[PDB]
């Protein structure tokens, strides 16, 4: 779990046996183009192993106690599957604060892609994120994930060569404030760690004590 | 560019004039009821349909998107006033109220819109097929219509953003960040204010 | 006129004896589960109990019929100020059953969405003098209480204590326990308005002067409106 | 008890007739300036020394400090109003405006303060000696007197609770337990309430 | 240092020597009666050796940890010194939220009291309190705190027998909000047991920011 | 045109070389206190140093004229927004000296009044270049940064970080080192008012349509007004 900056990578989400699982069903499936600069491929929202294989990545993902604690989530805009091969891209561009989900509206607190596709087996396709913090170019293994804020000005570079296959998503969190949510995550590491220490029980609860407190203060559900 | 008339933002040209004869031709052919003014009954099925037109083109409208955030509508109503027909001072979650205006103001004596603001007041009437959008606790009345009829579209809705500074603050940041996309501004700053008006966007919304 | 014990308040007879004996006749019926696994507490936890199943009909139907009498009860409302229940889990605890020490989830899913857990709840259902062992025992910054109440009483204490189940040894106790989200989110604005509520209550009972009460009343619900989160 | 006439109070009789004679017999001896209306420069001894006088009424007053929570008074000015002489609408840290009447409101033809509100608005002449409290940020004047003269004293001050609300809700739960307490209510719900009271006062107050 | 409900003791502030001390200048100087229902005995705010002693005392909590921790004070209504003996009492009452002081107005967030006789040589003077979460009598050795919210209904009981000698006073905390500044005192002496507790470094720097953060946020300076 | 390099930003040519070497000279020629305690650190530190006391009418003097000139300093004044300095304090750092891994305290005393240090400053009066180690290494949860900047420039960074000032080996490293209190409490909303304010100046430079410049400011000042704790 590598915390570079803004981002936040969570490795191996998936094996690579579950990968390849994945692929072999998402490879069957219709892939439509589209420019909604923009030049990619994409399974439609409605395509039935789409929506399935999103619910899997989505049921995952709330399993990982390390994403749960980092992002807080209250509500997945649901994964959409991307490719890009041949020079198509993404251009610069910012995202939309709110999203129109088939449940409702949410708040964009955060992006995430989920890579289905070894970064050696294609040239280019680097999620390159900038914001007031800095800039980083973002090109993760096959079953690993980068979870970053939404707010930032970013691109998915040509694919020269070869293929990238990925899960993209947004999620509203639980707690609107960067700020806020990083000191939560802070403080529950911080306890994790200490509880994987054998720190003195009565601590480990008077820090959970605070947490629970905060999250009360600070939860928007 | 279009700004802010103080606490109320006015959208012109949301129906050509041709697209409001259509409106009226269709309206004026209903059964008005006398529920003082008039208005057609809200499960009337033409004027359910004409309302769901209004909505459609609002909600097609960049302009309106930015000055309201809509997050839900309140099904548009079609009154009229004429002959002495009135409504007294009122406030009436609804964030925002807002006319669209189906009759020519030079057609009617009086029927002006007048709504409280901090500083005072504004009178309003506008071009058959433009828009006023007001917060709906503003203290309000329509005055007298001694001559001629206002045949208006009136509804409610609530907006992404409560506060009426915080939603006056964004849309006059977007219609500034357009206003400079227009005249082909350095990309960078383009993408910097952009980056501020959904961050504040964020830190405001309610869903 | 209810009081708080620290941080808890009991709300004494929220069902009668015959209501609690009715209750337990039709719930005593069911198909009680071995429960070791803990759902809800913040860190793993030794717990180790029976329930009825959350889908159980009967349960949700009683479960009902609690959240609805509480919803009627004057002084639970004024304490806890409602807005969304964690529908009602039964519990029981016997041979030695237990909850051991733990703090629950700031935040639980339920079937109408996401609530957070301002307040947790247990209604018994077993006379305390019925069972041996089996105290609620509630600490936290400003102390620590040993609860067993009365067949049909509800205590009412803040989610964010540490707390636990003391084996049961001897006889059973049955209760049905829950969470809900107040509409007003901070413990000290929830105490005033508990307060300011609660001496109306008594100036009406003992006959003060109408307009002060009507004034009185006008603060409370400015205060309430300030104060509510829905 | 004595409440609050929508966003602004009347404090009655905080100077007797004889009082407000003795004031005007002082302050009629002085040079008025022509700063449309007139006033004392605030520099002038006996305006200074009235103005302290003033001041020390107020604090000893129990329901104005209640209803102000005074933190700090800027020095009360005089002025004084006939012969078509007026001050339109404005809006004036200044929390609080008030002005102690010194003209019985039936001696002077116009002169009323009259007072934006988010209801509409209040056109106020108290009695000699009595004073009025309001907004800073309420939008105001004083209409023209046509005959007779109005003289006051007017003031600012920065308050406790900067809140209008905060402050009116404050006033009324204390108007009610001194009014329950010369109705010699229970004395723990006396002591209860009183508690509700400081732990607000606490909350909402900055110093 | 005991936490008992609503009210915090600090035990020991200065020894009995220096109570001894304390006492010698203090029984010197001239104790005024009034009724300010109240009757007992003070020393007047003015008296130079009753302004000296009040800041030893303000000096020595200023430089006592648990007690910064707890109160967080940011600024003290200088100490009073009073007496009550045979028959004086102080009845049932609520502090005023508001206090003026020499430099200024200050909010009463709490309320102090440093025992200068011993609780064996004086029969009654309890300190009784009255919160929502229930009520204590305070009585404590000599050289001993008590720490209390301003709100609470309180009262000196009628001292029927010898005499007792405290310094009161009230004090603005930094953080306005009784349940924040109870989450920070928990925060830090969470914080400090860890530290005493040897635990990893890194954790008491990760804690020790969470906090650093939390009381910038909530301070009103 | 001035960045955020993650969490801090450095403001170069505050002083020029000349400016810097007058400071120097003035500052040179006065009394240089060995100090081995700490004082501002949430823990016990491994502290040991030269500094000016703070009392030093030369110290006070300079003190006030770097405060002038960053006042003076648009950038400055835009990312920082300050509303009360802590007065600078002169240090120094020769033959093994170092400050180790603390936290600066978020409150501290200043002589007219307690201010909350949500900015750290360092001006560096001697060039990096000129002495070996000493670098300012500021941690946090978004990355660590070693900070030695050229003589007359500044560095700005929020007191929260976890921070040292590694041992200088040869040579001499003096500065002054200040905090602040913000207008503005929060750092993102501190961070957004700083962009704004950046984007703005640059569609002046860049010569943009004067309306939408006017519009734009008019948002700044609004949001200003809007967070400001005055
Ligand atoms: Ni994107
Ligand atoms: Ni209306
Ligand atoms: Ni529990
Ligand atoms: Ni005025
Ligand atoms: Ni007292
Ligand atoms: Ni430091």
């Amino acid at each position: 779990l590598y915390f570079q900056g803004m981002l936040i990578e969570i490795p191996n989400v998936f094996s690579k046996q579950e990968v390849s699982h994945l692929r072999e069903q998402l490879d069957a499936r219709r892939w439509i183009d589209g420019n909604q600069r923009k030049r990619n491929q994409q399974l439609d929202k409605d395509d039935p192993v789409a929506v399935a294989l999103g619910q899997q990545i989505m049921d995952r993902l709330l399993a990982h106690p390390q994403f749960v604690s980092a992002a807080l989530p209250l509500q997945f805009y649901p994964p959409l599957f991307n490719r890009y091969q041949g020079g198509e891209t993404f251009g610069y561009h910012i995202d939309n604060a709110i999203r129109s989900t088939p449940d409702g509206m949410i708040r964009t607190d955060l992006s995430a892609t989920l890579f289905l596709s070894e970064p050696e087996n294609y040239q280019g396709g680097e999620l390159v994120i900038q914001d007031t913090y800095g800039q980083q170019s973002i090109k993760l293994s096959a079953g690993s994930l980068v979870l970053y804020p939404s707010s930032s000005l970013h691109q998915v570079t040509p694919v020269l060569s070869g293929e990238r296959t990925a899960a993209f998503m947004w999620l509203q969190s639980m707690v609107r404030d960067e700020g806020q949510r990083r000191l939560l995550f802070q403080l529950d590491q911080s306890i994790q760690s200490l509880t994987a220490q054998t720190a003195a029980e009565q601590e480990l609860f008077n820090l959970s004590g605070v947490y629970h407190n905060l999250l009360r203060r600070w939860s928007e559900l």
